[PDB]
């Protein structure tokens, strides 16, 4: 075949979406847990299955006890990682990554050691001709079909900030801030807990985790929303666990992402989200400014909340010169922008020079990651 | 021969219940009786045999005191135990159990003890290659060949209550409540003196042991039917006993098996079963809660009475969450699911590495049995 | 009178400990527990007294079913915890509620409902001129004399964990683990059961909350002490029951306390009482930690275990860095502790304007108790 295809992962803690390069979408995404059976099976003609890795542990959740192998984009633990990546390549795909280039996202400012380890596995587990490590917001930049703007990158992980001009890259300014959905799914289930409905366990940590990704909402005004919680009528919904319980939620619905903007509820300095983008955008040259205003650009699966962009206009808008307008784009289908920009970026034909090859890395070794790509 | 075959042994309290392993149903049942000439015979050239023991006890009642070897789980009396054992290898099996591995059933919770001291007889009485012994209710469960549900097993010995998921088990949730078919004997006989029939002795404890086991009935709803037992038409029925009285009960037919629903009757506290099936599942996770709701199996003797299934379904139902469908699952031929899941257990091939081995034993001694097998 | 003393209430589940502010220990300490007779009695001129409230359930225990009131610090039965607080005021301290502002304590974490609806009880039941309601690890916090620790809050309801550093307190930080003496107890019946024992029902749940309180320790090594269980000397120790019969408890004794750092043996996931605490001081600021490894505070009832202590000091020492030394300061009369704190609080003259008053409430309603204090 012609360019043989490539093939590109998108690890944030949360989510593996992996499918081919030269594709508007992945073929697989599912959550990047690793279940291992904490109670001792007593039958026969059971599995084994040391652990489940995938969608396969959100099926079979009561048993195992799920341990995310990332945290705040960094690999706790790499064997679970690998067992992540093995899940992919041959439970979904199904391919040899030795027939295939394979692109990576990672964070930013994220420990040396994550990246050059990732590629010390890839070369040496999954033998492969070519690989790429990638900064997440940059691949998100390249799927919206711009050339500049602060792409404003929030996963599970952590989220991330870079501003961008014209490509080009702000070291300096590059912010990196830890809030997280996983932050907010901690906080949620606190939040819970004030109305008797109490969530102590990873099973139905997740459990919350599906509510937030869909009931919660963002604020357009805080207070004045919480002020209207007085008389309850559409803040509240029900909602239906799998045990069949029933769960209603008030108030505590929206100020679970408000969190994002007063990280004060959880207890950090941290400034919010808003107040992040600023301090980007204030390290950065005064020429560019104006359109890093008004090219914002929102990804990862935290900024899916409905209203979040709203308020960060409303909120940017106040705190910036109103001599200047302030567009934040963000697309619908922001939550695989990561991926969809690894696609396009394996696509590119002049791309295909500039991997790390596999060559290279045996001669110059693993250390290679950060001489050769940002 | 290949594979030996295998010898299956339920010893809940009341029968024993043996046969081939690798058969559908097991070659002999009996009552696990030892009866004692309790009055001073004269003749010459009787017996004199010191006791009788399974259904000859039945067949000689009048002149024999029967005592049960196994109350509540637990066996009282060791010597007796080993005399039905002795019977039914040798009685009616004919088997010589140096020949063939034997696996024994035994109750959740049940004392150390029992399990440890059956094994020291099982080597030390009939030498034996291999003996394992096994939880009644996953057995029942394999019996069903369903390989997840909560199974409610309740024998003449004690009810038990043991939630299994996708194999697994959780030894927090298992629960297990005194009530049996024994203890529904008693409190017959008890509610039978109202019409003036009274049954002192321990041979007629068997007739209404054998009356329950025919006439009593549960009650789809309790009230109404004692509410209709003002107009006795159909719920007197004429027993025969075999001295040739007759016997005519009536409400007191249906409210004997009402004991489950209503412990107190008998005087304890300990809640009925449909609740104590609650208890279990409520101990739970709550992702695997919505299958256990569906697949609640019932097994052994004292689930055998017409209508109990629809009872336990109406007050779990009306207990539950109406937002997931609670089917039970309760076949006929339940009586024998123990029985039956041994015969399963002992013909797969990869228990057959499973075993306590005769050899292990004499190494490691009889308190090996907790350390192998569950 | 001068500052009409006050009034002072500890209630989480098990024991009321009620007494005057200004006073080293309580006057009255008895266990919630609202007893019911189960049986219906059958002379004339008994009672009748349609419940028993206070040690005297206690005293006539066979009788009664009891009823814990609170659970998991929530009060599950309002009527019930009311006819408590009666019994406190009328039947032991002879106090007109009217006549003196009164504290209660209250579990961190804990629902809004408990908060309000306990106000809404002390306003509209017993006709009171002022009350607070306080966070249970605070009050211990102050009766230790220490400014700064993180107390380790574990009653018969639920264990909790609040860092505290110069005062202050650190929302995020406070950690709330579903365990307590409650569990224990059922997790002890449990184990008793292999040895034999079997209690079934409230009354002798009692017995054995008896015995835990006194038989059962803490092992300095779990491992080492259950592999000395092998030659039964020490470890085993005769109890008398009320029954006039006699347990004799091995090993059985020390694993129950276990539980509190393997909760897996109960079946939770949720991190023992160590690691629980190293997730609170994880959770706080880099500076302070020092003073809280070293200021580890430990109160309520569930702690009084010999060597508990040491084994947390054994733990969180190895958890730790050795770079800095953990003292544990864990005080005998460490049970009265939130009533000691609670005795100090009301005594402290500035409180005297902090109290809740009725009037306050009257125009304001039950919901601000969020609003004025934590
Ligand atoms: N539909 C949704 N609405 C709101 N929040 C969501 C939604 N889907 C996911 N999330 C949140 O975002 C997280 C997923 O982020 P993801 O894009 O996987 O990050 P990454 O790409 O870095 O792995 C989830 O853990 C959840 O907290
Ligand atoms: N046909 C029947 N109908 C109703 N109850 C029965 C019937 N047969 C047996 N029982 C009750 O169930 C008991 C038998 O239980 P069993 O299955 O032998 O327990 P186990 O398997 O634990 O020994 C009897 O003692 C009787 O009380
Ligand atoms: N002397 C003791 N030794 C060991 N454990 C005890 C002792 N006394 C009480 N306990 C345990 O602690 C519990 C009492 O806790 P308590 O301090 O009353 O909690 P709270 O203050 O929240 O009500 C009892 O139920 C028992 O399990
Ligand atoms: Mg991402
Ligand atoms: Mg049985
Ligand atoms: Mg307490």
């Amino acid at each position: 075949e012609e360019e043989i295809a490539a093939l590109v992962i998108d690890n944030g803690s949360g989510m593996c979406k992996a499918g081919f390069a030269g594709d508007d979408a992945p073929r697989a995404v599912f959550p990047s847990i690793v279940g291992r059976p904490r109670h001792q099976g007593v039958m026969v003609g059971m599995g084994q299955k040391d652990s489940y890795v995938g969608d396969e542990a959100q099926s079979k959740r009561g048993i195992l006890t799920l341990k995310y192998p990332i945290e705040h984009g960094i690999v706790t633990n790499w064997d679970d990682m690998e067992k992540i990546w093995h899940h992919t390549f041959y439970n979904e795909l199904r391919v040899a990554p030795e027939e295939h280039p394979v692109l990576l996202t990672e964070a930013p400012l994220n420990p040396k050691a994550n990246r050059e380890k990732m590629t010390q596995i890839m070369f040496e587990t999954f033998n492969t001709p070519a690989m790429y490590v990638a900064i997440q917001a940059v691949l998100s930049l390249y799927a919206s079909g711009r050339t500049t703007g602060i792409v404003m990158d929030s996963g599970d992980g952590v989220t991330h900030t870079v501003p961008i001009y014209e490509g080009y890259a702000l070291p300096h300014a590059i912010l990196r801030l830890d809030l997280a959905g996983r932050d907010l799914t901690d906080y949620l289930m606190k939040i819970l807990t004030e109305r008797g409905y109490s969530f102590t366990t990873t099973a139905e940590r997740e459990i919350v985790r599906d509510i937030k990704e869909k009931l919660c909402y963002v604020a357009l005004d805080f207070e004045q929303e919480m002020a209207t919680a007085a008389s309850s009528s559409s803040l509240e919904k029900s909602y239906e666990l799998p045990d069949g319980q029933v769960i209603t939620i008030g108030n505590e619905r929206f100020r679970c992402p408000e969190a994002l903007f007063q990280p004060s509820f959880l207890g950090m300095e941290s400034c919010g989200i808003h107040e992040t983008t600023f301090n980007s955008i204030m390290k950065c040259d005064v020429d560019i400014r104006k359109d890093l205003y008004a090219n914002t650009v929102l990804s990862g699966g935290t900024t899916m909340y409905p209203g979040i962009a709203d308020r960060m206009q409303k909120e940017i808008t106040a705190l910036a010169p109103s001599t200047m307008k302030i567009k934040i784009i963000a697309p619908p289908e922001r939550k695989y922008s990561v991926w969809i920009g690894g696609s396009i970026l394996a696509s590119l034909s002049t791309f295909q020079q500039m991997w790390i090859s596999k060559q290279e890395y045996d001669e110059s070794g693993p250390s290679i990651v950060h001489r050769k790509c940002f």
